[PDB]
């Protein structure tokens, strides 16, 4: 399908031919040097390899605006979830429009170029509420709190290069590449599964369901950026999937990594996914329960409601062009040796064979024996005292 807002914003490919000349300004002893954050630099990439698409930069204060109250830039494009370069007071003091600022990884690679169009001091307030629903112990409003610059600079970029990484090499394919590896195999259909955990035997059934009913192919596309706290170490995760994926039917799945920086942000997360995987491809896409959310505060209080995201993001399909499909989870049915959606299982006499997370923590801190029926040898191998 085509990108969100019409076009792919791959900045890589459209200042392919000035990089020279790019480099050489970002090495530069009197430009201005800002060193991206960790999230900052998970949100650049995906700028930089049009990932983001419609954006070319980060939200100047007009389209920042629209964002946090009415969910879309200033010309009225759907997008829920802020992306600014969030900096010190001091810094912000030395900037003004037009400034050009070269901005690092590592204190030590050029990423891009920013050309300022403004430099403002967000409510923060207002964000949180209005974005984040308010709670003081919603991740990504301890963040904007506690991480976060008080300062946003909004710009446009040009791109030098992608943020360097140093681990499975290839394995984070572009939207350019991805949408090159579903043309090459004529997918013109493809729903993508969002995950930061490991998946186990009823991911993979559920995934090829949904595939199957949609008349489409699956698209893994795992998060390893920034997820939420206490996930599985992101090695396990991305060895689990490689190796999960082999199990699935012939031709049918394709595993690629997405670097995306999660604020846990539940249905305006789970709108901003869609947008995203549109963007490298995808023509549908998988919407969980509690989408992205944080689960419940310390009082037991749920950040959002179990379907908030599903109901969103299929209020916005028309406009998003893209088709959500419910995550449905599968459990094994013993008397029949067959897994079937727990959906499909009425309140009848029908019995099933589950292993809770709970359950599945503690067996594999202790050497417990998991099931075939639950999921498969070689991946709980990897899971498997890690
Ligand atoms: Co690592």
């Amino acid at each position: 399908p085509a990108p969100h807002g019409g076009i792919l914003q791959d900045l890589i490919a459209r200042d392919a031919l000035k990089k020279n000349e790019l480099l050489s300004e970002a090495q530069s002893s009197d430009i201005l040097v800002w060193n991206l954050t960790p999230r900052q630099l998970c949100d650049i990439e995906l700028i930089l390899n049009g990932g983001f698409s419609p954006l070319t930069g980060f939200l100047n204060e007009n389209d920042y605006s629209s964002v946090v109250t009415d969910s879309r830039l200033a010309d009225g494009t759907l997008w829920t979830i802020p992306i600014t370069l969030d900096v010190d007071e001091a810094f912000a003091n030395q900037i003004k429009p037009d400034t050009r600022i070269a901005l690092f990884q590592d204190d030590e690679i050029p990423i891009a170029i920013l050309t300022v169009q403004d430099v403002y001091k967000p409510n923060k307030t207002i964000e949180a509420e209005k974005v984040f629903r308010g709670d003081p112990e919603h991740p990504a409003i301890s963040y904007l709190f506690n991480v976060a610059g008080d300062y946003y600079v909004g710009g446009s970029l040009e791109a030098i290069q992608l943020p360097q990484h140093y681990d499975y090499p290839g394995l984070r394919k572009t939207p350019a590449q991805l949408r090159l590896e579903f043309q090459s195999r004529q997918w013109d259909r493809v729903v993508a599964f969002q995950t930061r955990n490991p998946m186990h035997r009823a991911h993979r059934e559920l995934t090829v369901r949904a595939a199957r009913e949609a008349n489409a192919k699956v698209l893994i596309h795992p998060v390893v950026g920034l997820t939420k706290p206490g996930d599985i170490d992101h090695h396990t995760r991305v060895r689990v999937y490689q190796e999960i994926i082999k199990r699935y039917p012939n031709g049918i799945a394709f595993l690629s990594l997405l670097p995306l920086a999660m604020r846990m942000s539940g249905d305006r997360e789970a709108v901003w996914h869609a947008i995203i995987r549109k963007n490298y491809g995808a023509s549908h896409f998988i919407v969980g329960r509690d989408h992205a959310g944080p689960g419940k505060n310390s009082k037991g209080v749920d950040f959002y409601g179990p379907y908030d995201a599903q109901e969103l993001v299929e209020s916005y399909k028309h406009e998003l062009d893209i088709e959500v499909v419910p995550f449905r989870m599968v459990t094994y049915l013993p008397d029949e040796d067959r897994y079937a959606p727990i959906d499909q299982i009425d309140t009848t006499k029908t019995r099933t064979l589950n292993i809770s997370g709970t359950e599945l923590r503690r067996r594999l801190r202790v050497g417990g024996e998991i099931p075939e029926w639950f999921s498969y040898p070689e991946v709980v191998k990897i899971l498997r005292e890690s």
